[PDB]
């Protein structure tokens, strides 16, 4: 309630800041893990104290039947349990000048994660749960960048936008794809 409150008002107050700042999104963070990844020989362990202390929000997509934690920032380990939100983003919550880009693998052998992300099309929709506050998106573009290239990862002034980034091609992931979605009104047929 309070909690949800005072949390998400933060989060609104620094994506204020970062919408009045030169943003340089984190790519260099995500890059890193993703290389990490292809060579590790380790599994991660849970503490689950330390996630939930992470975790900004929960993304769902139905079209993939897919339920995920957001984490407030980018690291392998949060990597291995849910998705992250690349570092110099928006934290999703919503508003004009907002672009959160979260960020996940495309599968690590213990978890499914956005393996089923690619399929998604143009008018599918995802949703945040973020605070007091449930906020639907709709797919809108799919794009193939360079994991250098950090432009269509800014904020669009006057946009509210959500991109899901991960890896492409398949078990090569010398690229990034973006399924960016835009903001819709939330309505009592989507709970339900």
């Amino acid at each position: 309630q309070m909690v949800l409150r005072r949390e998400y008002n933060d989060y609104q107050q620094k994506n204020k800041q970062l919408a009045a700042s030169q943003q340089v999104p984190g790519v260099a963070s995500f890059n890193h893990a993703v290389n990490d990844q292809g060579t590790a020989k380790t599994a991660a362990k849970r503490n689950q104290q330390i996630l939930t202390r992470q975790t900004v929000a929960q993304l769902t997509i139905p079209k993939i039947g897919l339920s995920l934690p957001v984490f407030d920032h980018t690291s392998d380990w949060l990597l291995q349990f849910g998705a992250c939100l690349l570092d110099g983003t928006s934290y999703p919550t919503g508003g004009k000048n907002t672009h959160a880009v979260i960020s996940a693998h495309r599968g690590v052998p213990n978890a499914e994660l956005f393996t089923r992300v690619p399929a998604l099309k143009k008018g599918d929709k995802f949703f945040i749960s973020i605070g007091n506050h449930k906020l639907a998106y709709q797919v809108f573009k799919r794009q193939v960048i360079e994991p250098s290239d950090t432009r269509q990862l800014r904020i669009v002034p006057g946009q509210d936008l959500v991109t899901l980034m991960t890896c492409t091609p398949y078990m090569i992931n010398s690229h990034r794809l973006l399924i960016t979605g835009r903001r819709i009104p939330y309505v009592k047929a989507d709970e339900e």
